[PDB]
């Protein structure tokens, strides 16, 4: 009742998503892609990682673009109270990378890319 529990979907090629497909998916279960909103829940999400093996992944969050007036934003309404870019990040790279993605390494960071990527995903509820 006082804390949302995040849980990682690491998944072969043929199971990844999209952005917009892991947002379909973690709301269809009562929740919603992971909001990193500060150091905890960033450590929380790095020893999900440790404890899976599953290392050197890369997953969506709920990092996206919104309007210009926006930024930035999380698909929870959370605010961006915390970063964690990658160096130069986020640099919307050929203008077309509007959500978010960690880098599921110790540097757990953060890099924007093409939406329409697939990649594995990060639930919270
Ligand atoms: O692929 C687009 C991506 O390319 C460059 O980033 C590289 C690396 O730093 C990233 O960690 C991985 C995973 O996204 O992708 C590339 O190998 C940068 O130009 C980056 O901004 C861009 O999104
Ligand atoms: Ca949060
Ligand atoms: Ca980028």
């Amino acid at each position: 009742r006082t804390s949302l529990c995040f849980k990682l979907y690491a998944k072969g090629k043929h199971e990844k998503k999209t952005w917009f497909e892991s947002r379909d998916f973690c709301r269809a279960l009562g929740g919603d892609l992971a909001s990193i909103n500060n150091k905890e829940e960033q450590q929380t999400i790095w020893r999900l990682i440790t404890a899976s093996g599953s290392y050197h992944k890369l997953f969506w969050l709920g990092l996206t673009y919104g309007s210009p007036s926006e930024g930035f934003t999380w698909s929870d309404g959370s605010p961006v109270s915390y970063e964690n870019w990658a160096y130069g990040e986020p640099n919307n790279y050929q203008n077309v990378e509007y959500c978010g993605e960690l880098k599921g390494d110790p540097t757990m960071s953060w890099n924007d890319i093409n939406c329409e990527h697939l990649n594995n995903w990060i639930c919270q509820i």
